[PDB]
DNA sequence: GGGTATTCGCCGCGTACCTCTCCTAGCCCGCAAGTATCCTATTCCTTGCAGCGGT
């Protein structure tokens, strides 16, 4: 059997642009279905929350 | 047990005299390694503007 697990699209943070969150701003949204964003502590959770 | 045999480690190896040379280690300072910072050139990257072409 085969299950559709696509690679994720190029995501990626730098502070060279003025904009650093050019590919997340875009890619959340023309993404149709849910996305779930996976931390591994409790403080990285803030440290993605802001 | 217990006697024989092989091995091992200590002890020993002349008296008196004469000449010569040579006898230093430890600590303080400045070097190295790492780490951290500031400071000053020096390159690199991004965005905005002047000139030129398409309509």
């Amino acid at each position: 059997a085969n299950l559709g697990f696509q690679k994720l699209p190029d995501l990626a943070v730098q502070a060279q642009q003025k904009a650093p969150l050019d590919a997340l701003r875009k890619f959340l949204e023309t993404f149709d279905g849910p996305v779930v964003f996976s931390v591994e502590s409790e403080g990285r959770r803030e440290a993605l929350g802001e």
